[PDB]
């Protein structure tokens, strides 16, 4: 029915530390998330599954920096070579009336390059993110050979990731990545929807400037929740993006009766845009359940979800974002895609 | 001679358990035994008159910091233990590039706002040891103003890098900047603040960036390699007003006395030029050989050296503590510079 793009390689990126309420802990964000839901799609029969492939940095630079993807790749080697003894987590940033100015110590290019420092950098993570970046981009190369919608099943996520900073589990921005696929392959306008309980801020950057591809995000209130400096309502783009990006926020306890309504507004905002494509930046960390967030959507609401996304009637993409419940992730996830398929 | 000396137990109230270095949560760098080794060391060879500070309000500190940053550091421990957190206060998130520079609701994006780095945990007791350090800074000013020639303001926690409303780099209050714009304040027309501590004073420089009734000069590691690497540069000469009076004298690894020198000559004309009314010097001994965290090679006996070329500026003289880490020569290296200035070199 739907079929499901995974990489073993994701494994790769399995860093131990996270800083968060000022300790060290485990990440959230664990390959057994990803190994979970493809649990679930095995289970649940979806469709076929397939390995990515590999497209080399061409699809990546079109959205990120050539700095920022060397940068990546270089990383960790000189973090180790520096004689740092953890992971590379930025410790120093351009704070506010400082200079945003590249420097050489990889202290201040780990600063330069980050939003925050959440999303530790070790041995491997440059090639996880690699794998899923080529997990997208396979997606929507079954969706424009023929396919009606892919899942793109990506460790790491990708929304936060601007195109030159990485943070909040983000390296490349895949949603990002396969809207500008579509671009590249002639499709003349794109549409990326983000149902992630956090906001797309970097999704929102790369094309906040464009009216060729629409950027829409429903998120917990920014002044309450990561990432804090975007996401709010009045961000709606500037210059030829003026009204091509729209923020829709809801407070704590918010659950599916009125989180659907500003999905029902997306949805027509997306109905007058008309794009030829549809990327979903899928987050189920929107669930009752999540460790993180506040939302309250019940398991059973991710159906009603697929149903309503398939209902645009367009060719979809879904890249997976965030969701940290491990218990039900699979479930949820797999809910969407079965109930864009009919369930 | 004799210089007297400005001392808070209060500083013990800083009392952190760590500190994000390498990826790792570290015992602090900037810990209590500094402030007490210095004051054993100026006891030990009698420099002159121990006091504590005098308590002047927020006033003057907010003459230099914005009230909004002033009220969060009060009630940032506080809303950070009520919102659950288990860890000692650390930001995680901030405004990274292409985002706003607006101030949200959440304890952790106020946190990130208000801050520059990771590396400076705040716990209980930071807001009242910040607050004892910027009143030892104004009670030296207040000697000098009556009637000492210099005082040594033994400052914990230090400040220069503390923006109007930045914290960062084990700073919190620019006490230094505080100092000079006491003077001002009191009727002195122009005020220089040299900084010779291993790191750029980059709050200091950002405090008075548009103004040049204030020269700020610093003596510093190349930010490209140290912190705070993106401020320091030696083309950040000033904004507006303040076009040429600032100067950043930057010096590469393994730099020793003989060429730091030159740079401290360099500064000192600049001031002699400026012939400022007060003159506030940001001590960090962090240029020392020893030092953990720096690469000068600066001696103990070079320390007298640079006490005796700061008293031959002969200007009325705050010495405000700053950096400087290895524990064990930290006292000598600092009181060696007031002894240096004193004569007893
Ligand atoms: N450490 C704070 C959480 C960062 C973003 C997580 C997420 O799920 N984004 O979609
Ligand atoms: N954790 C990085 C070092 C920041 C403190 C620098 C200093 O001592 N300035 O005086
Ligand atoms: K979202
Ligand atoms: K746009
Ligand atoms: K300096
Ligand atoms: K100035
Ligand atoms: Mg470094
Ligand atoms: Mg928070
Ligand atoms: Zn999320
Ligand atoms: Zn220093």
């Amino acid at each position: 029915s739907m079929k499901t793009v995974f990489s073993p390689l994701h494994s790769r990126r399995h860093v131990k530390t996270e800083l968060d309420g000022g300790l060290l802990i485990e990440p959230h964000e664990k390959p057994s998330r990803a190994e979970t839901i493809l649990a679930r799609v095995k289970d649940q029969a979806l469709g076929e599954i397939l390995e990515p492939e590999e497209f080399g940095l061409g699809p990546v630079k079109r959205v990120h920096t050539a700095d920022y993807v060397s940068f990546l790749e270089t990383c960790w080697d000189e973090w180790v070579a520096a004689g740092k003894r953890g992971e590379a987590i930025p410790t120093f940033w351009v704070g506010r009336g400082m200079r945003a100015r590249l420097p050489k110590d990889i202290d201040g290019r780990l600063g330069y390059y980050s939003l925050g420092a959440d999303t530790s950098i070790s041995d491997g993570t440059w090639e996880a993110a690699r794998a899923s970046a080529n997990v997208a981009l396979t997606a929507q190369k079954l969706v424009a050979e023929g396919e009606r919608a892919a899942f793109a099943l990506c460790r790491p996520p990708g929304h936060h990731a601007h195109a030159d900073v990485f943070g909040g589990y983000c390296f490349f921005n895949n949603a990002a990545i396969a809207a500008q696929a579509f671009r590249d392959q002639g499709y003349g306008k794109v549409a990326v929807l983000d149902v992630d309980f956090h906001h797309g801020n970097g999704t929102q950057a790369i094309f906040y400037d464009r009216s060729d591809v629409l950027t829409i995000s429903l998120h917990g209130d920014p002044d309450l929740v990561f990432p804090h400096f975007l996401g709010f309502e009045d961000e709606t783009g500037e210059g030829d993006g003026e009204a091509y990006n729209l923020n829709i926020v809801f407070p704590p306890d918010t659950p599916f009766s009125i989180w659907s309504q500003g999905l029902e507004k997306a949805c027509e905002r997306i109905r007058t845009f008309a794009p030829d494509a549809l990327v979903v930046a899928l987050g189920v960390d929107t669930f009752e359940e999540d460790p993180i967030s506040f939302f309250k959507l019940t398991s059973g609401d991710y159906l009603k979800l697929g149903k309503r996304l398939e209902q645009l009637g367009l060719p979809t993409v879904f890249t997976m974002e965030g969701g940290y419940d491990v218990d039900a992730i699979g479930v949820n996830a797999v809910n969407v895609m079965q109930g864009f398929e009919g369930k």
